């Protein structure tokens, strides 16, 4: 599924985003934005690592979810990649939960330094009723 902007957003805070290890909701969606589009279906294969990133959030299979084909995997969301390409995004929200429990935090997304950081990125969520 693409989703709408502020449908997104208001999907995002009903589960949990908003403020989440200090994280503000229009953090989260310029995130998505820039990773993905707002496209669940959306993936990348990394040549150079043979790694795949997955979904929404562009979650990668050598650390986080296991699609059975990269090397050095290891699976820290417990979680078929598979389950990054639904069209509900629940799943993904809970590994991108784990993914911001490691120290650092949301910049373990690079496209969020590149994109997001030290940036206004409240346009994200403007009007959206959140």
């Amino acid at each position: 599924k693409v989703f709408e902007r502020c449908e997104l957003a208001r999907t995002l805070k009903r589960l949990g985003m908003d403020g989440y290890r200090g994280i503000s909701l229009a953090n989260w969606m310029c995130l998505a934005k820039w990773e993905s589009g707002y496209n669940t279906r959306a993936t990348n294969y990394n040549a150079g690592d043979r790694s795949t990133d997955y979904g929404i959030f562009q979650i990668n299979s050598r650390y986080w979810c296991n699609d059975g084909k990269t090397p050095g995997a290891v699976n820290a969301c417990h979680l078929s990649c598979s389950a990054l390409l639904q069209d509900n995004i629940a799943d993904a929200v809970a590994c991108a939960k784990r993914v911001v429990r490691d120290p650092q935090g949301i910049r373990a997304w690079v496209a969020w330094r590149n994109r997001c950081q030290n940036r206004d990125v409240r346009q994200y969520v403007q009007g959206c009723g959140v």
